[PDB]
């Protein structure tokens, strides 16, 4: 109920004891001259002055120092050469050991573990076992502040152990430090590198699931390399352990439980530093910011996950204030029981940077049920609030897992969501930017209000309805998303599908359409293209796909692919730019462009040197079989303000718009246009003539001289240019006369 930053505080800074009787024993002649000797410690030296014995309650045995656990015992080597050893010394209540060992080897455990414990007396003491060797060497267990036997008589309070080389404290293999709810460990040394289970919080009584359990490993005198290897915090409990730790903390397997804590803590920036009674200053510590250079190095976090249902999770969590909270490739698991498990990742002042993959029950997809909602979560600078998150491997989501980041900067690889659907990749939290470089989606509940998505895939559902993509909050005017591409959908119905909700801007680069998947675009007025705009099928378009606009805009150079088999809805002013449109017939018809209010259309002199005329402003490609003396609908209109970036074409002058309209526009056809014939030679006289079907320019190119940089328009085909309506009067293919009419120059513009 208090939190861990509160009862670390409170016993950050305490007065050790009061003992009467301190006990002192000093190593004498004997031992400072063997440096191989291999004593024992306890049997040889300690057992003058700490008598074991057995408690009547929770029986196990029982150890103090003489004549009860209220007094204190300092041993005083400073030259004793060797290497001593433990081996046994199993539920020391004690009080206050003090071993001093320079130039000694320790070693604690050979064949047998050790165990630091107290009780809980009326005057709540500790037990300030201390060590001071050269190297410690644990290489068997060691429970610190455990219980004693089962329960009963008198219960454990808090402890600490301080261990203090000047060399390393390594370890075994099978060497379990285990702490409970009251204990800590200092460690002092250099190069601290425990290759064992270390087991912060564990179930201290057989079946007190409610215990708080705290615990601390205060690691900030090592000057080295804090090397852990396999954390393992909590146990069928809530526990919050914490790590103070020193800047740098490559850890290895991580173990959390359903809902416990972990709060690795790294230094600041500058490294650490009657009557009335006055009780001394308790001064105590917020969370603050760690300094530059504090790097914390996971590299797998799992989560174990058994046990009873709650009406939520039980969000498992670790709380960082290093600058870099680097994960390594393990990545993250998440085991997930009937109810929702949930992590989370954060970091107050700092960055993360993960570069694993987000597995679910240790498999990359992952799947989960509808109460079984796996919750991941990320919170990258929380109170500086200018941190990135940067994932640098391609995530996968399954179904019923929901990603949320809630940094400053949240770039991406990929993200693949198609499989599972239902997954809520939120991002409300993100300040800006979303650089996600690729995306598949199902049914995703994205909620981003600036991104940069450089390339998304949408996938359908299958045969089911209901389920879409859905950009669920406003977008902005700063997105982006520089390729669409859409994939073919199911027969019939418009199964998947994506909808917006708001913004007003979002420059699309490229598009492809797709049968029977549906881009809805609602509540956006500046939804603008800037190229190609063609089809997932371009050799056999089918069905329909759903376009239900309300704006759009058209940039420089955009290709469409305008067919019947694309509902394209515009309720908005749709501004064609220096853009060509093209079109394809299937079958004689043309498909008309139902504009719902206003298609304004501005342009300047497009001249290429591919023909030598201005570039095709509309292409009307494949009409052989364009049905002859029939009326075809270009596009519905209902204000066509039709115009250039000046007034009068070729330089300025004051024609009228809608009759260079007729002249940008083309009907092309066996690799030519039927529309007109811009000629600057006599080479292409021969494709002219297979374009309009007559000999009379295909087998003579002199036939015709009035074509030395001109150009002649096919007349009996007649085009409408008035402000309500545009349409198409493919009427006749005639042959031009030579020096009559039908004549015009060359554009130059170039």
């Amino acid at each position: 109920l208090l939190g861990w930053g509160l009862k670390q505080a409170e016993e950050a800074n305490k007065t050790p004891d009061k003992p009467d009787k301190v006990w002192r024993i000093q190593a004498g002649k004997g031992f400072n001259e063997f440096p191989n000797k291999e004593y024992d410690l306890y049997k040889s030296l300690l057992s003058s002055k700490i008598d074991g014995g057995w408690d009547w309650g929770n029986a196990a045995t029982h150890y103090w120092i003489k004549g009860g656990q209220w007094n204190k015992l300092e041993v005083d080597m400073k030259d004793a050469v060797g290497t001593y050893k433990l081996s046994g010394l199993r539920n020391f209540t004690g009080g206050d050991l003090d071993v001093n060992m320079q130039k000694a080897t320790l070693r604690l455990g050979q064949f047998n573990g050790n165990s630091f414990t107290s009780y809980k007396d009326s005057a709540d003491r500790t037990t300030r076992v201390d060590f001071n060797a050269k190297n410690i060497l644990i290489d068997n267990f060691l429970e610190i502040n455990n219980r004693v036997g089962s329960g009963a008589g008198r219960k454990a309070s808090s402890t600490v152990l301080t261990l203090q080389a000047s060399e390393g404290i390594t370890s075994s293999k099978n060497a379990e430090i285990s702490l409970y709810d009251g204990a800590t460990l200092n460690l002092a040394s250099n190069s601290v590198k425990l290759n064992g289970n270390v087991w912060m919080g564990r179930l201290q009584y057989v079946g007190a699931y409610l215990a708080p359990s705290y615990s601390t490993i205060n690691t900030s005198k090592v000057t080295g390399e804090v090397n852990f290897n396999h954390l393992t915090v909590g146990d069928h409990n809530a526990a919050q352990a914490g790590i103070i730790a020193s800047n740098k903390t490559h850890i290895g397997t991580l173990d959390l439980w359903q809902s416990a804590g972990l709060n690795i803590i790294a230094p600041p920036e500058g490294g650490y530093k009657q009557k009335t009674e006055v009780q001394p200053t308790q001064v105590i510590d917020g969370p603050f910011a760690g300094g530059k250079d504090t790097v914390v190095n996971i590299d797998r976090i799992n989560t174990k996950a058994d046990g009873t249902i709650k009406v939520g999770g039980f969000k498992a969590s670790l709380t960082t204030n290093a600058a870099h909270l680097n994960i390594g490739k393990g990545g993250v698991n998440l085991s997930n029981q009937a109810s929702g498990r949930t992590l989370l990742v954060e970091n107050l002042t700092g960055n993360i940077t993960v570069d694993g993959p987000l597995r679910v029950n240790n498999q990359v997809g992952g799947y989960a049920l509808a109460g079984s909602s796996a919750n991941f979560e990320f919170k990258a600078g929380v109170d500086t609030k200018n941190g990135t998150a940067t994932f640098n491997n391609d995530i996968s989501l399954g179904r019923f897992v929901n990603l949320k980041v809630d940094a400053h900067t949240a770039n991406f690889k990929g993200i693949d969501t198609g499989n599972g659907g239902f997954n809520t990749l939120d991002f409300s939290g993100v300040t800006n930017k979303v650089n996600i470089n690729k995306l598949i989606t199902a049914s995703t509940n994205v909620a981003v209000k600036n991104f940069n998505i450089n390339e998304l895939i949408v996938k359908t559902n299958g045969v089911s309805v209901g389920e879409y993509t859905h950009f669920s909050e406003d977008i902005g005017s700063q997105s982006r998303i520089n390729t669409v591409r859409l994939e073919t959908g199911t027969r019939s119905i418009f199964s998947g599908g994506v909808k917006f909700k708001s913004g007003e801007k979002l420059v699309i680069d490229e598009f492809y359409y797709s049968p029977w998947n549906y881009f809805d675009a609602r509540n956006i007025k500046n939804v603008e293209i800037t190229r190609k705009f063609a089809s997932s099928t371009p050799e056999n378009p089918w069905g329909t796909s759903k376009l239900m606009f309300n704006n759009l805009t058209l940039g420089q150079n955009a290709v469409m692919d305008y067919s019947q088999f694309s509902n394209l809805t515009i309720q908005g002013d749709f501004i064609n730019n220096q853009g060509t449109i093209n079109y394809l017939v299937r079958g004689g018809k043309v498909a008309t462009l139902n504009v719902g209010n206003a298609a304004a259309m501005m342009f300047n002199n497009d001249i290429d040197s591919a023909t030598g005329f201005y570039k095709p402003l509309i292409k009307i490609n494949s009409a052989q079989d364009l049905i002859k003396n029939t009326e075809h609908v270009l596009l519905k209109a209902k204000i066509i303000g039709y115009g250039n970036v000046s007034t009068g074409t070729n330089g300025i002058s004051n024609v009228n718009l809608e009759e260079q309209f007729k002249e940008r526009l083309a009907l092309y056809n066996n690799n030519n246009r039927m529309d007109t014939c811009v000629v600057r030679n006599t080479d292409d006289i021969k494709a002219c003539g297979m374009a309009i079907g007559n000999q009379s320019m295909v087998n003579n190119p002199d036939n015709y001289k009035y074509l030395i940089g001109k150009a002649w328009k096919n007349i009996g085909i007649s085009k409408t240019a008035n402000g309500s309506k545009i349409s198409v009067y493919y009427l006749g293919n005639s042959t031009p006369t030579e020096n009559g009419g039908n004549t015009t120059n060359l554009p130059t513009n170039t």
